């Protein structure tokens, strides 16, 4: 279970500064900045990590919302989940020191690599995300920001949870900020269709008031081109009106796990930009 948060030491490790280089300044972050670099394992190993660093001059309140990142972060140990390192806290700059992602932001990467990749190699990202949201409500967590701008991917594309806005969020959660695991398997859909779609921006730039009234009305995002029927099929699962009806992580999971098993599937194409209204 995860316990809402002064105790950035319950759950994360105190970081000797010796054992943290900076390689890398990636540039400005909400709280300071934002760079890469190497730790130093108490073993002696060296790994990769990203490192954000507290702003000079910061305020109380600044450092306690920074920091609260890691109290939540560092409750999570799990492969599809963003690992904390540590952070330094007795020496300044305050630094929360987090897994290395070498291809950056999912949403990002896809739209430099449109129509690149396979359908496997898609599905092998999305499952990992589905993992990675399975363990975080099977721990009572629920996200709220679950969009692929806030999935990081590694050296080897397998894609981890980070970040610890209308477009991602399930109607109910909108109108009357009814937030639960089945808010967050609304957002996994449109993360599905943000991955099919190479990194195109769900709803495109419509107006806020017509992305809430269309999706009320019924209105769902269009299959993504060359969508498999099956992955669309799973987008409007994620996507109904009641979230009783949705599935949760666990069957999400394992649908993709039957479409890696039986390949196949996935050759089945949806029939075949504007919205399309969806009665079941």
């Amino acid at each position: 279970t995860f316990v809402d948060p002064q105790t950035v030491h319950e759950f994360a490790k105190e970081l000797d500064a010796t054992n943290i280089s900076i390689d890398k300044v990636v540039g400005a972050g909400e709280f300071g900045e934002v760079c890469s670099g190497r730790l130093k394992l108490p073993s002696k190993k060296e790994i990769s990590v990203a490192i954000k660093t507290l702003k000079v001059g910061y305020t109380e309140k600044q450092r306690r919302d920074f920091l609260g990142e890691a109290s939540i972060m560092g409750q999570f140990d799990h492969p599809n989940i963003i690992r904390l390192e540590g952070v330094v806290t007795k020496s300044k700059p305050v630094m929360i020191v987090t897994e290395y992602m070498e291809n950056g932001s999912l949403d990002s990467f896809l739209r430099k690599h449109d129509a690149q990749f396979t359908v496997i190699q898609l599905v092998g990202m999305l499952r990992g995300i589905a993992s990675g949201m399975k363990y975080l409500s099977d721990m009572g967590y629920v996200h709220r920001d679950l969009a692929a701008r806030n999935i990081l991917i590694n050296s080897n594309l397998v894609c981890k949870v980070s970040d610890f806005p209308i477009r991602w969020t399930s109607p109910e959660a909108i109108a009357y900020r009814k937030f639960t695991s089945a808010s967050d398997v609304w957002s996994y859909g449109i993360v599905l269709w943000e991955v099919m779609s190479y990194g195109e921006r769900p709803y495109w730039e419509m107006s806020n008031q017509d992305v809430i009234k269309a999706v009320d009305e019924g209105y769902r995002l269009p299959p993504p081109m060359d969508c498999p029927a099956a992955l669309y099929q799973l987008m409007l699962d994620c996507w109904q009106k009641d979230r009783n009806n949705r599935p949760k992580f666990e069957q999400i999971v394992s649908i993709l796990d039957k479409l890696i098993r039986n390949p196949g599937s996935l050759k089945i194409i949806t029939s075949a930009s504007n919205l399309l209204l969806d009665q079941s």
